[PDB]
C-alpha cells in the first residue's frame, strides 16, 4: 500500500464497485459504438469525415489548455471554512465577522511566483496564499502572500519586476543580470529581498508557513467609523523550513512536493489550520506614523501595534477535479463586502484593476459564472447582460436598464463607501526614496541571530555571483547601506566566488 | 390597449407586483449604493478607478456583442414540441419516432438569408426554418429552409454564392452584377431562382410557409435496413404571401414584421403548427432514379414518391430572453441520433463540418454547455475535458482516457453506422452539367398558372435590369434553355427597362 | 451607363486589362487544381477529409464576421487630409496646428446611433462624425457627432440610454415605452431631444451636416498655459435635410443612401469638405459661466464665445476594402497628442475608458496594429510585449522593462500633462437638477421660426403617441417646463392621435 | 566573462552603443512623461482613471500569455536552411527537391512531449523535431520526432495516451498506474516503449539525436507516378546520450539544459546539421510487405530498403524574440506542396485535421498571418476573407467568390492529387492485434548488446515498480511475449523493488 494520493483511481474504482460503468457518448450525448478504431475505407484505407466520433473528441482535446496565470502559475488548492472566535464588530460591520461561532466556506490557492506550470515546488520564491470567503454580502477575496511585504511600492514597476524575474526574451532562460540589475537599481527591494533569501525563502510545504495580507486595508463599522488594518493568518502547524541541500534534492525527486503534501495531509484527516489576526491603526495614528503607513515595503511593529485575534482558517477538503476547481479559481482583491475597504496603497490600487482584467482574458468575460468562482451564497442581481458563454437564464426577461419604473433591482444605501478627504496636486509623486533601510537594519540585527545572518549572506552570494561585477558592486553598496557588516559578508564571499 | 408585444414590460411588472424589487449588485454580488452618479473628487472633478461600480458595468457593456451569424443573421425564435401521429418504425428506429403520442421538446429559429441583424423581415430571400429535437439519444438538428432545393450542389461553391448575395467588398452595397454574374455562370441555380422570384419569395410571416429538409437523408430501422428519405413539414395555417407592393411598405413601416407576428401569435394563443411528412426511396429505387437522387437542385416528384405523414410540430412558447435563448441557438446537422444518418449529398457532406466549426468561433469552444444548446434529456459522458468557460463539474474526477481499467464510459455497439459499399476513383467529379432545366420546365408549365408566370418574369426583370447587358444576355439565355417563352418574356421586359 | 458605385467591378477589371489573372492558392500559398468540385469517392460518393481545399476555405468563411459596434454600427467611411488655415498656436502647441498650411492625413467614419449593420440610412437619429488625425505625436481621434450636445451628462446613464434606444430584451422590437419612459424620467434630455425632432434629425446624407466635439476640451500651449475649447467643423456644402415623407420612401428604396451619396461624390471629384472652428473659454471665464461649463447638455452661446477658424477637413479618397478600412476603424477619445487634454466632463471622463475597453473586445488586444488604426505617422516604442496576433517585430529583442541601464525607450518630459487644482469631498454628486430648460427655451423661441416649431411638435407627437398615457403626460410636462405653448402643441396633437 | 547566452543583454547594449535610446510611448505612440510613479491625488492619495499610461501597460501585461501547446509545450528553436545534395526528382516533383544545390529556408523546433512550459529538458521522453520548409509552392511542415515509430497506430487512442502520460485529473500528479494501465492494455506500445527506456531515451541535447518523419508518406514525380517513402534526418554530430545519474542532476541544475546548448552552439559558430535521407517502397512492394506498411509501430528494415540521401539540414541562426519566433511557431502536417502526399496511415490522417484545429484555438483564426508561420516565399491568393485580427490588405478589392468573370485567382490543374483505387466496407477495422512483438524481438536481440539489454530492463523496472501489482504482472506478460528473458529480467528486478 502507498500514500493516498497514489491510490486515487484505486479508491475511485472502489467507491463505484457496485454500479455499472456509464455509457460512452459524444459531447452531444450520442452513444458511440467503438472508440478504439477509426472509420476507414477498408482495413488499410483513408479516414472519413463521417467519423464525427474522432472529430468530436480530437476537437476538444485540441482545446483543453487555457493561458496559465501570468504570475503564480504553479498552484495547489484545498477547500474548507473560516470560523469567528473573537469579537471585532467594533471595527468592522462585515457579515463574515458578525458573531463568534459563525462559519464561512473558503477556498485557498497556494502557489510559487516565477515558475511555470511544470516547475518544481521546492525553490526559493515567495508563496501565494490566497483565500476566497463566500459570504452573504458577496465574495471576499484575501489574496495574500507568505510575506507581510513586497519588493516594490508602486504598481507601474510591477510588469518590470516580473519580467526581470522570468525568462530572458531572446534566450528564454533565467537571467541573474535581469534579476539583480533591477533589484540593485531599486533598493526598495532591500526589505523583501532579505526575507526571501533567509530560511523562510523555502518553506516545507504549504502547511508550515504564514500568510499575510501585506497591504494596509480599511475596516468600517456600523456607525460609519473607520480604521486601518493588517491581516495575519499564522500557521498552527508551526514555521518549518527546508535546507538548500534538501530543497535541491526534492526539486528533482518530487517536483510536486507541496501539492502532494497538502493532499495527503487532508486525506488522512490531518487538517491544517491558521489563526487570523489583525493589527489596527487609527486615522490619527496614521498621521504620525514615522513611515508611510501604506508603503508596501513596511510593516507595523508589534510592540506598538499588537496582534488582535479574529478566528481560524481550516482546510479539510481536497478538490475533486484539479482543473475545474483549482485551475479556474479567480481571486479579485476588489471583491470586498461592506465593512472592508481599500487603503490608498499605491500597489493595492493597481490590483483593483489588474485581477478582473486578467481574469476576463484567462478564463472568459463571464468567469464569475464558473462554479468555484460563483458568489453562491449571495443573490447576484443587476443590469449586466450577455457575453460569450452565458450560463444562467441571463437574469430572465427582467428590465435591463436603470433607473426604471418596473421594479428591477435597487441600490442599497447602507453599502456606500466611507468618505475620506484628500487634497493635493494631481501629479506623479516620487516614492523611490522612502526610508529603504531602517526596518531592514532592525531585521538583520534584532530578529536574526549569528547563524541566520551567516546563512542569509551565503544564500545571497550564491545567486548574486552570476551577475556582472558592476551589478554585484551596486547591490553590495545597497546592502552596505543597511549595515556595513551586511555588505562586507556578501562582498567577502563574492571575492571568493569570482575565483 | 396595444398588441401583447408592446405591453411586455407592463406585464413583467404586474406579474411581479406582489414582491419587493431586488437589490442591485455588482456582478460579484456586492450591493450598489448609488448607480446614477460617478465617484469623483469634487462636484466638478475627475473620475477615480476606485469607482469599480462604473467599471464593472461598463466593462460588461463593452462586451455585450458577439459575432452575428455569417448567414441567416436576422431571426425569430419560439419553442414547443413535436408529437408523433403515424408509425414509421419500419424505416427509422430513432427514439423520437418510437410510438404514437410521443412528444419531444423542440426549439425553432426562423431567418432570412442575406440580411444582417438590422435588415427588414419582408424582403425577397429564402427563409431558414431550423428545428432542434431534444431526444434521449441526444439532440437532433433538422436545419431546413422554406424550399426543398438550393441554388448549388457542391459545397465548394457555397462561400462564393454567399459573397455574391452580400455586399460589394469595396462599396459595401448590394451589387446586382455580383448576384447575376454568379447565377448566369452557374445555371444549376435556375430551379431555386424560379422558386425565389415567385410569390412565395415573400411569405406573409413565418407561420404561413412550409419547411423542408431539402437534403436526402438516410433512415435505419432496428433490423439494420436503410432507406433514403426527404423531410417536408407543411404549414397548418396555409400558404400566404405578401405582394411586392405591401412587402415594400412594411419593410420601412415595420422591419420586424415576422418577429412581431410570431410573438403575438403564440401570446394570443394562436399556436402555429406544421405537419411533418417524409418521402421514402429504396436503395434500389436510388440506382434507377433518372437524375442524381443526392443532387440538391432536384426534388422527388410526388406522383412517384408520395408523402407519408409522421407527426406535428407545434410552437406554444415565447422566449423569455431573446439573446440567451435565440441568438445563442446553434443547430448542427451533424447532431444525428441513431436511426437517422446522412446521404452522400455533396452539399450535406460540407455542412457536417461547417456548422460545428462556426459555432466554436461564434459562440465558443463549449457552446454545447449553453442551456438551449444543451442535450438536457440525454446523459453526456465521455473523455472530453476543459476548454474556455467550462461550466459543469467537467465530468469530475472520472478517468479521462479510453480504454481504461477503471470503468469510465463504454461504447454502445448498437449505435454503429449503417455500412454502405462505394467504389470509384478518389477524384473531383464535375457536377455542373447534371440536368439543369427539366424540373424547372415542369415547374414553369405545370405548377404555375398564366398569372403567376407573368409575375415571375416581372420580379426577375425588375432586379436583373440593373446588371450590365452582357450579364443580362447570358441569364436570359439560361432561361430560354428552360423555355423559349420564359426567356423571351424576361427579354421583352428588359428591352423596356433599358429605355 | 450607371453611377460609379455600381460600376465598381467593371472598373477593377478595366484597371487590370493589361495583366493576367493571379493563381488560386490556399491560405497557405498552395495552388489549387479545381475549386468548383469536391474530392469524393466516385461521382456520387462521400466527402473526404483530405479535401483540404474545401476545409481551408469553408473554415475561413465560417470566421468572416466579428462583433458589430455596440453603438453606431451602421457606417460609411472616407479618407483625406486636414489643412491648417489660421494660427491658434497661442492656445495649443499640438503639432497638428504647428503652422498654416500644415496638412495631416485623416480618416472619417459616418454613422447612425441605434440601428444595426443592416438598417436604413435615412432615419431619425443622431449622426456620428468621427475624425482620426495621424500626427507626428501619435494619433488624434476627435470622436464627434452632428450635434453640439447629448441627451445625458453622466456616463453611468449611458448603458441605460442605449438600452432604451434599442430593442426590447424579450420581443427584440423597438419599444416606444422604453424610449420615453427614459427621456421623461430624465428631463436633461430635453435639449438634445428638441434638436433630434427638428429638421436636422434627418440629414440629406453625410455631406450636408455639421460636426462637433460636443465636449469641452483643454488646449495647452508651449508656455504651459491652458484654456478650454469646443470644436465645430461646419459643412462647406451647406446644411440640407430630408422631410419625413422622403426619408421614409428612401428607407426602403435605398437602405444605403448615405453610403452611396458619399462614394459617388468622391468618385466624381466632388470632394466634400468641412471648416474647423474652435470656441475658447479661459479658466476665469470658466468660474463665472452661468451653467456648468463641462455639462454635455449645454452649449457656449456664440455671442459670448465666437467661432475661431482653424482649418479644413477634406475627403478625397474612397476605401478600397470596406471591411479592412472602415469596419475595423477604431477611434479612441483618449488618443490625444500633447497640446490637447480632456476637461473634467463627466461624460468624456467615461469615454476615456470605454473605447479602448470595447476595442480590445470587438477587434482584439492588438487592434492598434491593424493598418488603418496604426499611428503610422509616428514611431511606436515602449515596454508592451506579446498579446494575441502580434504582427511586427514585437519590438525585437529590446529590453522589455523600465527603468533600465540598457538604452531602451525614455520618457519625454515636455509631454507631461497640465496641472489643475481640485478640492472637495470625494463623493457621488447629483447632477440631475442642473438647469434643464433655459437653453432649450432659447432654441424653441429664438432659433426656430413659426413653421419649424410646428413640425417639431408634429415629429414628437408622431412617435410619442405610441407610448402609454402616463408616460405621455409626464413627457408633455417636461415640455411645458420649457414653454407652455411647447407642451400645449404636443398635447393637442396627442389628443388627436389617441382617437 | 561567461557563455554567450548569459551575455545577451550585454551584447544588445554593445550593438547599440552608437545610437541614442528611443522615446518611451504608450501603445498608441504617445510619449510618456513618467513611468515610475502613478497619478494620484496627493502623495498618499488614491489612483486615478486618468492614468492611462498605467492602464495601457497593465492591460497588456494582463494579456501576455497564450495557451501553451497541448503536447510538446516545452521547446527550443532555431533557423537555417535545407540544401539538396542529391537528385531524387525521379520520385518527387516538389520544388524543394528541384536541383542539386538548391536552398530553402527552414525553421526547427525541438521539444519534449509531456512536461508543461516549466518542466526540465533532461527527462526520459520522446523528443519533437519539427521542420518547416518555406517553399515557393507553399510551406512544407515535416513534423517528425526523434523516433521512427510511436506507441499507438490509431488516432482515436491519442487523447487517451496523452491523458495517461500527463497529470491525474484530481491530484494533478503524474500517475504511474495511469501510464502502465494504458501501456499494458495496449501492447502495440511494446515497440516504442523499448526505444524509450533504452539509452536514447535521454539525448545529450537536441544536437545529438536523429529526426524521423515516422509516417509513410507519398511522393509523386512529374509523370504522375507515385511511391511511398520514409524521411530520416540523422545528426551529423553523432549520437550521444545522458546517463540516468547525470540527467537527474542536470534536471535541477539546469532545467533548460537543451535550450542553453542549442543557443550556445549556434552563437559560437558551431552550427548543428542533419543529413536528410529517404527510404522508398513501390506500390507493389507495399502489397507484399509482411506487416502493414502504414502501421506507425513498424519500421522498414534497412537491408531491404536502404537509405537514399537527399540533402542537408543546417541551423545557423538563433531567434531574436523567443515568443514571436518559437512559441508562436505552427506546424501543420497538412501543409504539403505538390509532389508530396499522405499515405493512408490511420495516425497521419488524424493529424491532417488536429493541427490546424488546435492552431486556431491556441494562436487564432488567422495564425498563418503571423510572420514566422507565413508562407513568405509563395504568393497567397484566394477567396478567404476577414477573421479576427486581419493584417494585410485582406486581399484588397478582389472578387471574393468563385467562379467569376472578373479575373480573380484561378486553379492550377497540374497540382491535383495522385489517384488511388480503394475498395472495401466503410467500417471501423480492428488493428489492435497486428503483429506487436516481431520487430521488438529483433531490436532486443540483434541491435542491443548485453550491457544495453541490462540497462533497458533496469530503466523499465525502476518506473514500473510504482504501479500496482496487477498492472505489473500484465506488463511483464507483454514483455515475455517479445522474449522470455525480457519479461523475466524485468520480473527479477521488480521482485526486489517490491522489497
Ligand atoms: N529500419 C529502421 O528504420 C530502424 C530500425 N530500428 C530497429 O532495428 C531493428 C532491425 O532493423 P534493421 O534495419 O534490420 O537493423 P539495422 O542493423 O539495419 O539498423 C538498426 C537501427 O537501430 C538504431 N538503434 C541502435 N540503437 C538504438 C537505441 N538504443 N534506440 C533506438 N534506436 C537504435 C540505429 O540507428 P542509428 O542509425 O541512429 O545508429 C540503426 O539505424 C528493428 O526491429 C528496429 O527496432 C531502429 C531505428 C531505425
Amino acid at each position: 500500500n502507498r500514500d493516498p494520493a497514489s491510490d486515487q483511481m484505486k479508491h475511485w474504482k472502489e467507491q463505484r464497485a457496485a454500479q455499472k460503468p456509464d455509457v460512452l457518448t459524444t459531447g452531444g450525448g450520442n452513444p458511440v459504438g467503438d472508440k478504439l478504431n477509426s472509420l476507414t475505407v477498408g482495413p488499410r484505407g483513408p479516414l472519413l469525415v463521417q467519423d464525427v466520433v474522432f472529430t468530436d473528441e480530437m476537437a476538444h482535446f485540441d482545446r483543453e489548455r487555457i493561458p496559465e496565470r501570468v504570475v503564480h502559475a504553479k498552484g495547489a488548492g484545498a477547500f474548507g471554512y473560516f470560523e469567528v472566535t473573537h469579537d471585532i464588530t467594533r471595527y468592522s460591520k462585515a457579515k463574515v465577522f458578525e458573531h463568534i461561532g459563525k462559519r464561512t466556506p473558503i477556498a485557498v490557492r497556494f502557489s510559487t511566483v516565477a515558475g511555470e506550470s511544470g516547475s518544481a515546488d521546492t525553490v526559493r520564491d515567495p508563496r501565494g496564499f490566497a483565500v476566497k470567503f463566500y459570504t452573504e454580502d458577496g465574495n471576499w477575496d484575501l489574496v495574500g502572500n507568505n510575506t507581510p511585504i513586497f519588493f516594490i511600492r508602486d504598481a507601474l514597476l510591477f510588469p518590470s519586476f516580473i519580467h526581470s524575474q522570468k525568462r530572458n526574451p531572446q534566450t528564454h532562460l533565467k537571467d541573474p543580470d535581469m534579476v539583480w540589475d533591477f533589484w540593485s537599481l531599486r533598493p526598495e527591494s532591500l526589505h523583501q529581498v532579505s526575507f526571501l533569501f533567509s530560511d523562510r525563502g523555502i518553506p516545507d510545504g504549504h502547511r508550515h508557513m504564514n500568510g499575510y495580507g501585506s497591504h494596509t486595508f480599511k475596516l468600517v463599522n456600523a456607525n460609519g467609523e473607520a480604521v486601518y488594518c493588517k491581516f495575519h493568518y499564522k500557521t498552527d502547524q508551526g514555521i518549518k523550513n527546508l535546507s538548500v541541500e534538501d530543497a535541491a534534492r526534492l526539486a528533482h525527486e518530487d517536483p510536486d512536493y507541496g501539492l502532494r503534501d497538502l493532499f495527503n495531509a487532508i486525506a488522512t484527516g490531518n487538517y491544517p489550520s491558521w489563526t487570523l489576526y489583525i493589527q489596527v491603526m487609527t486615522f490619527s495614528e496614521a498621521e504620525i506614523f514615522p513611515f508611510n503607513p501604506f508603503d508596501l515595503t513596511k510593516v507595523w511593529p508589534h510592540g506598538d501595534y499588537p496582534l488582535i485575534p479574529v478566528g481560524k482558517l481550516v482546510l479539510n477538503r481536497n478538490p475533486v477535479n484539479y482543473f475545474a476547481e483549482v485551475e479556474q479559481l479567480a481571486f479579485d482583491p476588489s471583491n470586498m463586502p461592506p465593512g472592508i475597504e481599500p487603503s490608498p496603497d499605491k500597489m493595492l490600487q493597481g490590483r483593483l484593476f489588474a485581477y478582473p482584467d486578467t481574469h476576463r482574458h484567462r478564463l472568459g468575460p463571464n468567469y464569475l459564472q464558473i462554479p468555484v468562482n460563483c458568489p453562491y451564497r449571495a443573490r447576484v442581481a443587476n443590469y449586466q447582460r450577455d457575453g460569450p458563454m452565458c450560463m444562467m437564464d441571463n437574469q430572465g426577461g427582467a428590465p435591463n436598464y436603470y433607473p426604471n419604473s418596473f421594479s428591477a433591482p435597487e441600490h442599497q444605501p447602507s453599502a456606500l463607501e466611507h468618505r475620506t478627504h484628500f487634497s493635493g496636486d494631481v501629479q506623479r509623486f516620487n516614492s523611490a526614496n522612502d526610508d529603504n533601510v531602517t526596518q531592514v537594519r532592525t531585521f538583520y540585527l534584532k530578529v536574526l541571530n549569528e547563524e541566520q545572518r551567516k546563512r542569509l549572506c551565503e544564500n545571497i552570494a550564491g545567486h548574486l555571483k552570476d551577475a556582472q561585477l558592476f551589478i554585484q558592486k551596486k547591490a553590495v553598496k545597497n546592502f552596505s547601506d543597511v549595515h556595513p557588516e551586511y555588505g562586507s559578508r556578501i562582498q567577502a564571499l563574492l571575492d571568493k566566488y569570482n575565483e
